[PDB]
């Protein structure tokens, strides 16, 4: 069992999350950010892969003071729980996640992560250890549920999106499709990793499509 | 100068044209095929990369007898011109393109293609030679225009889509987004090749979005 899980990502018209240089580029405008901010404020937790933390160093904070005050007035942290999937415990001790905002941090690591680096992280985050050499996402999802995380927003990363989807852990997939072509066989897509074969394709159902600023927001139910 | 050029492709919700095994899978239903068939019947020419011919061996024919009869009654071939971008002249002499339907075939090759294989193709197609080691798409587009091809449908292939887009030859991009996740860092996307850097991103404008069967058809104007 697990929380309700949805992926929320912005991709170019050709399906890329960023350039081959893994440089993050303007895919969306203000209205799309507000929609993302609102989703963050609503979720119990936000999850991202270590690849995203290293490449972009995001805070994963709710930006609107009002949305933060509202969470606050509901007796919750100003920010939801912030989870990094990080097998080898590479999350830097001065990552922006640890610098900005109140709220719990969780680092999910594997049993093969450096025992001394864990200890350093345990000073500023909760560390959940799971899996042999890679985080066991199914197991992690179960523990997050048990901790009372009923809604989990995966802002992803190409490989983590794959991790979560191929493990059958996802309920819904939201893709803001921006008005640009990024290109490149090596640019990260909305779903990388190994890939499904013809015999394992994951079916979706379209729930909505909404033009927003210069792009379009598509939402699918998984299965 | 060049014909009016549009890319028409079907991709999974995560931007893939097919699986990592390069196996083609059901992305769309009947209505989407009818829309594709109508587009084929309307274009002067259809262009595909040699990777697609080798992987899928498509006929690139108009399937509807009525749409073929209508082209016919307008004094044209039942099928538009069928172009393969094929630097090394790998198009097989028994490819389905040569077996099915009337109409002109063109093979676009580079100046480094085997001189004897050209001759074999020239029996069943027109061969336009252009470029040193890879087909010069800009040059090709110019010759196709001169031949009176005013409308060119690129059904693509991941790498050819990149070729055409990065050469600035494309006016519009149509993507039927199907209700499935394919996944895989090595699965072909709507645009592979080298990829744009942050400084060379190609801007689009959304022209329409139309739910069709279980997917959604997005159309963009380039720039
Ligand atoms: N446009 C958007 O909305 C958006 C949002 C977020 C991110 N991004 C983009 O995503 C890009 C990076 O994506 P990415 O794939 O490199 O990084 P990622 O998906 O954020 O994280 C991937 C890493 O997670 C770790 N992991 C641990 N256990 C795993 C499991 N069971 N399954 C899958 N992964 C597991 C793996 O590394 P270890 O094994 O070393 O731990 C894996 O390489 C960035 O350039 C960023 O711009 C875009
Ligand atoms: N879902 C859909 O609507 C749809 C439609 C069509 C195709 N597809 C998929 O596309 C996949 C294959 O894509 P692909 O990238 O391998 O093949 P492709 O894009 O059809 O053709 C690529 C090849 O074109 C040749 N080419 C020659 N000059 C070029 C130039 N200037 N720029 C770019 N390419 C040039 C190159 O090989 P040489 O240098 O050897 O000539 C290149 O590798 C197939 O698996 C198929 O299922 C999907």
């Amino acid at each position: 069992d697990r929380p309700f899980i949805f992926i929320n990502s912005a991709m170019s018209a050709d399906g890329k999350l960023s350039t081959k240089e893994r440089k993050q580029v303007k895919i969306s405008g203000k209205l799309a950010f507000e929609r993302m901010d609102e989703l963050r404020a609503h979720a119990d937790a936000i999850m991202v892969g270590i690849g995203t933390v290293l490449a972009d160093d995001p805070s994963l904070t709710v930006k609107s003071p009002e949305r933060k005050a509202a969470r606050k007035a509901a007796g919750k942290s100003e920010n939801p729980v912030r989870v990094v999937v990080d097998s080898s415990a590479r999350t830097p001790l001065n990552a922006d996640i640890f610098k900005k905002g109140e709220g719990l941090r969780i680092i999910a690591v594997s049993n093969s992560a450096p025992e001394e680096k864990i200890r350093m992280l345990e000073e500023k985050a909760l560390v959940i250890k799971t899996g042999a050499f890679r985080v066991d996402l199914t197991e992690l999802a179960a523990k997050l549920k048990e901790m009372g995380i009923n809604s989990l927003m995966v802002e992803g990363g190409a490989t983590l999106n794959w991790g979560m989807l191929s493990a059958g852990l996802v309920d819904e997939v939201y893709t803001f499709v921006g008005n640009l072509i990024i290109g490149g066989k090596t640019a990260p897509t909305f779903t990388d990793g190994e890939g499904f074969t013809e015999n394992e394709l994951l079916g979706l159902e379209l729930s909505s499509a909404e033009k927003i600023e210069d792009g379009i927001l598509l939402k699918w139910k998984v299965k």
